[PDB]
């Protein structure tokens, strides 16, 4: 019950001392949105939800629900939904007379629902069979949280929510409101509870604690008269640390109780126990049944070890089987598991809250070092985000996030970056280029070695002998007038389809063979040539010629009613070059039209909105569903569906992009190759599950592309600009890119020091009584040092990390029993050098409140780390900032200001000690905002004349704060530990003595996450004003911004009209979800607008869109699309 460690647990989310014990021991307009969805796993189940012959895995994040189908290769995604609440219970069950299972869900605000998966055609819905709210007016929530269980015969549902009460929900075909009733329990402290198998009336078994140890007991539930009757067997005694109850299935029956160094089996009178030595070291957390009999079980530790529990049975000579013994075997090591589930055929899913989750295989024969476990996949988890910083290493106008993530063995550093990343190698400034093609200089040799530029009105054939550039045109091509395509198809030929003529050329003789010229002297507008044929179009008409060895043949010819804008050709499957289908785009009546290749026979047509002519179009194959993408001269990017057999009109919904028109042409990165679209921002359209990526590129701009696969440029692609050529190799595709650096120990704080080009990271590790546990970064440092002051264990270190290769340059080890709490890096006074300043405290087991600490000043030099000054202090050092040239530090309910003299010392200036436990500290100009432990906020000022502190204002209304930020000169933002956000403001009232010593809470919001850190910055290059990022315990990243008044009114009206139309999954009301909620109060939200709902307006259908804001549809599409580009 020492404060630093309990606060660290709160920072990671582990069960901490309840706040009540801590008590005993003693006019604004904002906009909030999400940039990265939560990633930690709270729960997970398996079953038959989608159909009767499917095996499903269902995963719960904080407010997300994900559904996967289990195949022989791994997992496949089918749906993902978001709920208006925090999921606390999730169970599958199947009533009699049902084809498949239904899902029960309970929310942390006590919303209950039953859901069913209904997939009819190609569309998928989640329908709500019943819904209600099960909250009690009077009572207090218990420890160990909420518990929910289901009878094996689907007769009732049992809930433990409060103390001294057991809530029962009957499960008959009536009860669409989930009416419940309470049964009184004599036992006021229940540890775990479950329903027993193979009984006649619903039987319940549970473990409780009271003076004289903890016990296990049973009951029978009579839902016909609302009372417990009596259990099948009496009450026993169990180990003082019994915590887990398992109900064994039918052939055995009975219960298995798990504690520490004991595993026990009770069934009526039968009783067995084992105490295998391996269980001593660490605690078992989770369990899962492998065999439907109940013949094997999996168990997982707090340190990552995975065990199998075996029940060996005895066949009776005439009676039912019994069991004789129990056995435990160490299987191996994984990540610490919050959820463990078993899938099928020796495959296990390990779901984690403090590390990456992963998919594992169990072998029958131990490999080297005797392990049965072999990893298969990992899924990234940003973990608890305990601290982060914004850094712009490469000196463009775009920053990156660097965060400390994870815990004990899973601790790491994460780098988060925006966009698609190319790595320019041959950078030369060439002005405007009209296009770009390859050319083959040899027979069909391996990767190409020649390229063709094309300028505003010209095409020039280069040569490429490696990294160098050279110009040497073979004397058979064009050099002064633009060609539409010059590439290759097959069979020892070259294409030259010019606006002057069409051609076939010899490559081995490098000579001309034959030519064909337009017999109208009228110049072509747009052509197309894919990989075996060319299709062209002139005036109002369209030719089509197949390219055959050594000559040309006319294969099709037909005029179009309107003037051709563009064409395309591509074989999309079992067709080796010849594409039976073809599409046409038009200027005047903007319309995509389907026309067969062989004879230009009419197939169909479809029109659109707008007037400006399109700039590009392609037919695209990425999945089993083909697409036709057109790109217009305004910024709209339209997509239509292709069924290559018939071609019935598939999905559509309008969109805008950047100001310049878009050019779309296909790239290569994987055998599931996708398309790239050139605009003001190059934009990949890639396949993720079935939808479209719209990710930008870390690039100024590009117009027209051509892939490059040469030996020195293995998977590159040359892109042209108004004045640039841009080439590089492709990283990931999605919007955010995450890079991981493993540390093998817990990080706590991070800070950046530019003039050194390094990071400083505080870290900690655990050591047995002290030798070793495993190699870590604090151990394998390049250099190392130990403190030499003269004024399990945890060992704290300061790590100096290189910013390029991300390796540990140096490690400093602090004194014994010393906890480093805060870190800063700055310049003080008139000294020119920049230091690393660290604040610590000395932590002892018996006593309850630290009473000493240091403030150490380090200088990192050419290759070493020195020490400059020490300044022992009488208390813990919770935070410090660099104020103006001085140092501001909070010492154990006091705030103090220090000065850096010419002797390289620090000297005290002034103090303020009215608060209690000042934890957080932020500064702006001459004001200081102090965030208290349980005393809301406090605003202070520094008076340069008298050189001391003056208390300007204080906020009443107790609040258990967890983070603090300064928005501008007058609005202060705070996050509290019940998952709420609030905004305070300085009251402008008369009577200048008393009511100006008040801050008014002018904004309230319920977020649903636990905020750990705020920081000023943004992730995009270069309506709204300001930008603050925050990070949470579940791994979510969010963004807060300020608005005007007219915009706030507009969007609030929009919010009401939107949630009058959208259907919520469990039929929860958005207004109820976002209300400010603590045990002491509940008020409607005000002063906040949430952008998740607003951004969902772009996913709605055209008729539903006009119902909202019934003042045009596009007039609001523009606004929302503008808002979408903030993050």
């Amino acid at each position: 019950q020492i404060l630093p460690k309990v606060l660290h647990k709160r920072t990671l989310g582990l069960p901490a001392m309840s706040t009540t014990d801590l008590e005993a021991y003693f006019m604004s307009y904002n906009y909030v949105v999400t940039a990265q969805k939560p990633t930690a796993v709270n729960g997970c189940v398996t079953g038959h939800f989608t159909s009767a012959e499917d095996l499903n895995l269902l995963i719960a994040k904080n407010t997300r629900l994900e559904i996967y189908v289990v195949t022989a290769e791994g997992l496949r995604p089918v749906k993902e939904v978001g709920m208006y609440g925090k999921i606390a219970v999730m169970e599958l069950f199947r009533p009699k007379g049902e084809s498949k299972d239904l899902l029960f869900i309970l929310t942390a605000k006590y919303n209950a629902c039953i859901l069913e998966y209904k997939q009819s055609g190609e569309s998928i819905d989640i329908i709500t069979r019943a819904h209600g709210n099960v909250q009690d007016r009077i009572g207090r929530p218990s420890e160990t949280g909420i518990i929910g269980i289901i009878d094996p015969e689907c007769r009732m549902i049992g809930l433990r929510l409060y103390d001294g009460l057991f809530k029962v929900i009957p499960l008959d075909r009536d009860n669409k409101e989930l009416k419940a009733f309470n049964i009184r329990l004599e036992e006021l402290h229940v540890i775990d509870v479950k329903f027993l198998y193979g009984c006649q009336a619903p039987t319940i078994c549970f473990v409780y604690q009271d003076p004289q140890g903890r016990h296990v007991k049973t009951y029978e539930v009579s839902l016909r008269e609302k009372e417990f009757n009596k259990g099948p067997w009496k009450q026993e005694n169990v180990e003082a640390e019994a915590s887990m109850v398992i109900a064994v299935p039918e052939p055995f029956g009975g219960a298995i109780i798990i504690g520490q160094e004991s595993i026990t089996y009770h069934n009526g009178d039968k009783y067995l126990a084992i105490a295998p030595p391996i269980i001593k070291q660490s605690t078992i957390v989770c369990h899962n049944r492998v065999d439907p009999n109940g013949s094997r079980y999996l168990l997982g530790d707090m340190e990552g070890r995975l065990f199998m529990l075996l029940l060996e049975k005895e066949e009776q000579m005439d009676g039912t089987v019994t069991l004789k013994d129990l056995r435990v075997e160490l299987l191996g090591e994984t990540s610490i598991a919050e959820c463990l589930t078993y899938l099928d055929n020796g495959v296990v899913f390990v779901g984690s809250r403090l590390g990456d989750s992963q998919l594992v295989k169990l072998n029958v024969d131990s490999n080297e070092q005797g392990s049965y476990v072999v990893a298969m996949e990992t899924f990234t988890n940003l973990g608890p985000i305990v601290d982060m910083c914004v850094v712009d290493l490469e000196r463009q106008g775009q920053g990156q996030l660097v965060t400390c993530s994870g815990a004990f063995k899973e601790g790491s550093l994460r780098i988060i970056r925006n966009g698609i990343g190319i790595h320019e190698h041959d950078s030369i400034d060439l002005p405007g280029i009209k296009g770009l093609w390859p050319l083959r200089s040899d027979p069909n040799r391996e990767t190409d070695d020649t390229l063709v530029l094309s300028f505003v009105g010209q095409t020039r054939v280069l040569m490429l002998n490696g990294e160098e550039v050279e110009e040497t045109e073979l004397m058979g091509f064009v050099d002064d007038q633009q060609t539409f395509f010059c590439g290759n198809v097959a069979h020892q030929q070259l294409i030259q389809i010019t606006s002057a003529s069409v051609r076939l050329v010899s490559q081995e003789p490098k000579a001309l063979v034959s030519e064909w010229k337009e017999p109208q002297a009228k110049n072509i507008s747009v052509a197309s040539c894919n990989s075996s044929q060319v299709v062209v179009a002139v005036g109002r008409a369209l030719y089509y010629l197949q390219i055959h060895p050594q000559e040309l043949r006319q294969i099709s010819h037909t005029e179009m009613e309107h003037e051709v804008a563009c064409l395309d050709i591509t074989p999309l499957g079992d067709s080796n070059g010849l594409s039976p289908l073809c599409a046409i785009g038009l200027k005047t009546d903007i319309s995509a039209r389907i026309l067969k290749l062989p004879s230009f026979e009419l197939l169909h047509k479809e029109m659109l909105g707008g007037e400006i002519d399109p700039e590009s179009i392609l037919m695209t194959t990425f999945e089993s569903s083909h697409y036709l993408l057109c790109a217009l001269g305004d910024g709209a990017l339209f997509y239509f569906g292709l069924n290559i057999e018939t071609g019935l009109l598939s999905d559509r919904k309008k969109v805008t992009l950047g100001t310049q028109p878009t050019v779309l042409r296909t790239f290569r990165s994987l055998s599931t190759t996708n398309v790239f679209a050139c605009s003001d921002r190059p934009t990949v359209i890639y396949s993720s599950n079935h939808k479209l990526v719209f990710s930008n590129v870390n690039l100024k701009e590009v117009n027209y592309m051509c892939p490059l696969n040469s030996d020195g440029y293995p998977d590159s692609l040359a892109l042209a600009n108004n004045s640039t050529l841009t080439i590089g190799t492709i990283d990931e595709i999605q919007k955010l890119h995450i890079r991981t650096v493993p540390l093998y120990e817990s990080p706590r704080k991070i800070c950046y020091q530019e003039v050194s080009q390094c990071f400083g990271v505080l870290s900690s590790r655990i050591e047995v009584q002290t030798t070793a546990l495993r190699p870590s970064a604090s151990t394998q440092a390049l250099s190392s040092s130990v403190s030499s002051s003269k004024l399990e264990v945890e060992v704290h270190n300061l790590l100096i990390i290189d910013q390029h290769t991300f390796e540990v340059l140096h490690a400093h080890q602090f004194l014994q029993n010393e906890y480093a709490l805060s870190l800063v890096s700055c310049k003080l006074g008139k000294d020119p050098n920049t230091y690393f300043i660290v604040g610590t405290a000395m932590v002892y087991p018996e006593e309850a409140e630290p009473k000493q600490g240091r403030i150490v000043v380090f200088q990192y030099s050419d290759g070493k780390l020195q020490t400059v000054a020490e300044k022992e202090v009488k208390g813990a050092v919770y935070s410090m900032v660099e104020f103006n040239g001085k140092l501001l530090a909070s010492i154990n309910s006091t705030v103090r200001l220090y000065e850096w003299t010419t002797e390289k010392e620090l000297r005290t200036e002034c103090n303020h000690y009215n608060n209690i436990m000042a934890l957080y500290l932020k500064t702006k100009g001459d004001f200081i905002l102090v965030g208290d432990l349980m005393r809301s906020v406090l605003l202070l000022a520094y008076k340069p004349m008298e050189g001391n502190f003056e208390e300007i204002a204080r906020d009443f209304n107790p609040n258990w704060m967890s983070a603090v930020e300064i928005l501008d000169d007058d609005n202060f933002l705070g996050a509290e530990n019940a998952f709420n956000l609030f905004v305070c403001q300085k009251d402008s009232a008369a009577t200048t003595d008393e009511e100006r010593q008040h801050l008014q809470e002018v904004g309230l919001f319920h977020l649903g996450e636990f905020v750990n850190v705020f920081c000023h910055g943004s992730l995009v290059m270069q309506p709204t004003q300001g930008s603050v990022l925050f990070g949470t315990v579940n791994g979510m990243i969010g963004l807060v911004t300020s608005l005007s008044e007219s915009w706030y009114n507009l969007l609030l009206d929009m919010q009401n009209r939107l949630n009058k139309v959208i259907k919520s999954v469990g039929k929860i009301e958005h207004s109820f979800w976002r209300s400010f909620h603590t045990e002491r109060k509940t008020e409607p939200a005000t002063g906040f607008i949430d952008g998740d709902l607003i951004e969902s307006f772009l996913d709605i259908s055209r008729p539903k869109m006009q119902e909202v804001v019934a003042a045009t549809a596009d007039d609001l599409i523009k606004v929302v699309e503008e808002l979408t580009r903030i993050h």
